[PDB]
């Protein structure tokens, strides 16, 4: 029982049990008794009217229209408009902000993050007639057509990602609700457990800023502080003296999410919440202008996720699938997470639950996954709060445990689904001296903003999942100049060193069936004469310590690892006019030793013969060889990789059918393909002592995934091998699995399911980099910033 007089919304939290007056005291029930009275005034609303102009100051009012209000910094945001003949910010023409236009004493342009909830990307077009303030920021500043959220596309995972640059698996906020089995505790959007710091990892922007001497309070706000008071509080803090005034601010809205859940993303009821949000942006913008800061402050208008049509009747029930549904706990809704109801149960079987949920109903509106089998693009596995069993739920559907969980309809909207889904996409607009003027930028991921916000504030970012430099094109002036990571391992270039009779690999090939214009041509090819043709962007750099060989061939070049006994990468180009052939019958099972590489660093056919589960495929496909003579190169033991027969069905369709179709559609393609090892599902390259599976009785390690990166010219009138402008890329990371249980239609012809599987497993080049320790596109004519943007690109396969 102290007092909040003169202390209203103090930035520093005061020591217990002395009462608090900061923006969080209400959450902790620890405000002074007069907090409401002094700090949450509402009298007379939030607008000046003419009759108030030059009033005698009445300290009980929510805001002021008295002559002294500018000096005090507590005018209603519309004061100068209603009482001084001034115009609303939205009514001013927009004028380029070439330099920061800040009052004396401002050391840097302030950053204000304006965060909207459930603000679906398409609201920017569809709601344009009712959001004039937001439409002005959008067209005058720098904007993307949409921004991709993290998965799950829920509120808390995304807001903390925005603040950290980290995937939820890394920052720890992996859901709106979660259970930590080490804490034996549950975090919920509502309640006080979330106040415990033990849930929150990484280093949020306000901590980064503080550690480096830039003032910034926490971004959290007590729920019962309304939005008009939040704006007035930011505007007040902006009037503090230089030595006390923060440089970063965050405002968060409950809308349009609150209404969208009730009404659907496009319910007629949705127009008003969009109007109210625009009005709030108007208030902030008029207030900034009153403080002469509207050409000084950088403003970020950003959403956390979109919103989809979802109703009670579109719910799948696990009780329709599982006989023993009471033995599980489900995190339900737009995603599913399943764990044992009771830990003291060795009669709980994840494999049997998964099998009972797999392809059981023809139209089944969810798919089960062990978390490590989820598409790697989701980066959703490496945290103990993520249950081993995950259900990816179709857009527009829910999953629930039992029917009484849903009837004990409330809602018409929800969000949470896979982050590639169009309806889950959200918004980004940057406006201010440091952002560009009237500029559209390509869609990008919210994990990249932490770095940009650090650049906006002169800060060195904490280590995070953004790729710093990838968003330099948003900025008029950047403090960050990216440079390529240095190569750690230089390759060996072996010559012909071994005779055939030194190998005992138990391999066979029909190849003895045997000119100097042609023979000199074949040795030129083994020495890299065609390398300009098949390695278009230089060779990848190896960023870790290892031993490997560059191997040249007429059709493909490779980086062959002597430690993993297989290529780390295989690079080749297939022109639009290139032709597909078959494997001649006499070479069906041909494998040939490579006289450049020792028996001791080679795979062997015997292991594959003995391993009754594991077969093999090739990284450069025999099917695409340029000539009957070159085809022999494709059967080298150095081009071979371990592959489950079930996976060979996928890979063979990709190599025999899809590669050629891409070359026809894209006017040639360059392909880089290779294995990935990620047994501990942390998204990062495994070292050799982390490998859990080998081909039986050998040291040949088994990949968890195979990747390919597929590059051509953005201008497809030019061929892939003669491109002088920007590049186009799509990539995938395919799980290397011994069954096709993921694909419910896999009994059918590959043309009915393979491409669908690959699209699900689409990836950024940067994801493959993390997973292999390789750095691509080292030698192009493109700027490094442009290449970094290319490496973060995801081909989504969604409609427009
Ligand atoms: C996305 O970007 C992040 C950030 O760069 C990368 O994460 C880093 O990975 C490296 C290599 O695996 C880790 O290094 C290890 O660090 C530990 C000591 O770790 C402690 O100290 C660090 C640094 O101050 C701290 O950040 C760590 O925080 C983890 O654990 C906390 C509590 O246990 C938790 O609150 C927090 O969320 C975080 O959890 C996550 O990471 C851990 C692994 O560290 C993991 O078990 C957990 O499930 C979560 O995923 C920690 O207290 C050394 O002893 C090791 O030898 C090793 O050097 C970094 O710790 C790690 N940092 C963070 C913030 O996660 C990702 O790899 C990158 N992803 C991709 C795909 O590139
Ligand atoms: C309209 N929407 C909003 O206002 C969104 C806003 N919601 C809240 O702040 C709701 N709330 C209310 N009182 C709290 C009191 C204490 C805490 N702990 C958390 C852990 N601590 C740390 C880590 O410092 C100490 C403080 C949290 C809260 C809290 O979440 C929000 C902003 C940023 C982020 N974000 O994730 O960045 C998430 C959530
Ligand atoms: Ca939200
Ligand atoms: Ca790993
Ligand atoms: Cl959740
Ligand atoms: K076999
Ligand atoms: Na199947
Ligand atoms: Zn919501």
């Amino acid at each position: 029982s102290g007092s909040c007089k003169g202390r209203c919304f103090e930035l520093q939290e005061v020591g217990p049990p002395d009462c608090r007056c900061d923006n969080l005291c209400k959450s902790y029930s620890s405000c002074c008794h007069d907090f409401d009275e002094l700090c949450l005034k509402t009298a007379r609303g939030w607008e000046c009217t003419k009759d108030r102009c030059g009033e005698v100051r009445n300290e009980e009012n929510a805001c002021h229209c008295s002559e002294d209000c500018l000096s005090r910094g507590d005018c209603c945001t519309n004061y100068q408009v209603v009482c001084k003949g001034e115009s609303h910010w939205v009514d001013d023409d927009c004028e380029e902000i070439k330099v920061p236009e800040c009052p004396a004493g401002f050391v840097r342009p302030p950053l204000i993050i304006f965060s909207v909830d459930g603000f679906r990307a398409s609201y920017m077009k569809k709601g344009s007639k009712v959001m004039p303030n937001i439409e002005k920021l959008r067209s005058c500043g720098t904007h993307a057509p949409y921004m991709r959220p993290v998965y799950p596309t829920k509120t808390f995972p995304n807001l903390y990602t925005l603040a950290t640059g980290l995937y939820p698996e890394s920052h720890g906020i992996v859901g709106n609700s979660m259970y930590d089995p080490v804490f034996d505790a549950s975090f919920h959007l509502r309640g006080r457990e979330k106040f415990n710091h033990r849930w929150w990892g990484g280093q949020p922007l306000w901590i980064t800023a503080t550690k480096q001497g830039v003032r910034a309070g926490t971004f959290f706000w007590s729920v019962s502080i309304p939005h008009e008071r939040r704006i007035l509080t930011i505007l007040q803090w902006l009037s503090l003296p230089d030595n006390e005034r923060p440089s970063v601010y965050a405002f968060y809205s409950e809308q349009p999410d609150f209404s969208g859940h009730k009404y659907g993303p496009f319910g007629p009821e949705m127009t008003n919440p969009l109007r109210e949000i625009d009005k709030t942006v108007g208030q902030l913008m008029d207030g900034l202008k009153q403080l002469r800061l509207h050409r000084c402050v950088n403003v970020i208008f950003v959403g956390d996720h979109g919103m989809e049509d979802v109703t009670c009747d579109r719910t799948e029930f696990l009780s329709n699938y599982l006989t023993n549904v009471d033995d599980i706990t489900l995190v339900p809704g737009t995603l599913g997470r399943i764990r044992a109801k009771s830990i003291n149960n060795s009669k709980y079987d994840p494999k049997t639950i998964i099998a009972a949920l797999t392809c059981k109903k023809p139209d089944q509106h969810f798919k089960p996954y062990m978390k490590q089998h989820l598409p790697k693009r989701l980066h959703y596995a490496n945290n103990r709060r993520i249950e081993d069993i995950h259900l990816l739920v179709d857009r527009r559907w829910h999953v629930a445990r039992k029917p009484l969980d849903v009837y004990k309809c409330f809602f018409q909207g929800d969000h949470g689904f896979d982050n590639k889904v169009n309806s889950m996409q959200t918004v980004f607009v940057g406006y201010g001296p440091t952002f560009k003027y009237r500029t559209k930028v390509p869609p990008f991921e919210n994990i990249e903003l932490y770095n940009v916000m650090c650049d906006l504030l002169g800060l060195k970012p904490a280590p995070n999942n953004g790729t710093h430099g990838s968003l330099n094109h948003l900025l008029r002036t950047n403090t960050f100049r990216p440079t390529m990571p240095d190569e750690v391992s230089r390759p060996n270039y072996p010559g012909i060193m071994y005779l055939q009779s030194e190998f005992d690999l138990g391999c066979t090939c029909d190849d003895k069936v045997e000119n100097k214009l042609e023979e000199l041509n074949k040795r030129l090819h083994t020495k890299g004469s065609t390398k300009e043709r098949h390695l278009l962007y230089g060779r990848p750099a190896v960023l870790y310590r290892t031993s490997y060989d560059i191997l040249y061939h007429t059709d493909f070049e490779s980086g062959y690892s002597e430690i993993f006994l297989m290529p780390l990468w295989t690079s080749y180009t297939i022109s639009k006019q290139a032709e597909v052939s078959s494997i001649p019958e006499h070479l069906t099972n041909c494998v040939r030793p490579d006289v450049r590489v020792s028996p001791g660093f080679s795979q062997n056919c015997l292991a594959y013969k003995n391993d009754k589960q594991m077969s093999y495929g090739f990284l450069f496909p025999p099917y695409l060889s340029s000539s009957p003579e070159a085809k022999y190169d494709a059967f080298l033991v150095t081009n071979m990789v371990p592959m489950y027969p079930a996976f060979k069905r996928v890979w063979a369709y990709f190599q025999r059918v899809l590669v050629k179709k891409y070359a026809s559609e894209r006017n040639g393609v360059n392909v880089i393909s290779g294995p990935i090892f990620d047994y501990n599902y942390d998204g990062l390259r495994d070292t050799e002592d982390e490998i859990k599976q080998y081909v039986e009785g050998s040291s040949i390690p088994v990949p968890t995934h195979y990747y390919s990166i597929i590059t051509s010219c953005l201008d497809f009138t030019q061929p892939a091998d003669k491109c002088d402008g920007p590049l186009s890329v799509s990539s995938f990371i395919l799980p290397h699995r011994p069954d096709n249980d993921e694909s419910c239609n896999s009994s059918e012809d590959e043309s009915k399911w393979v491409e669908e599987l690959m699209k699900m497993h689409t990836a950024r080049v940067r994801d493959i980099e993390h997973l292999t320790g390789l750095d691509f596109y080292r030698k192009t004519s493109r700027s490094y910033s442009e290449i970094l943007t290319l490496k973060t690109y995801l081909h989504t396969y969604e409609s427009e």
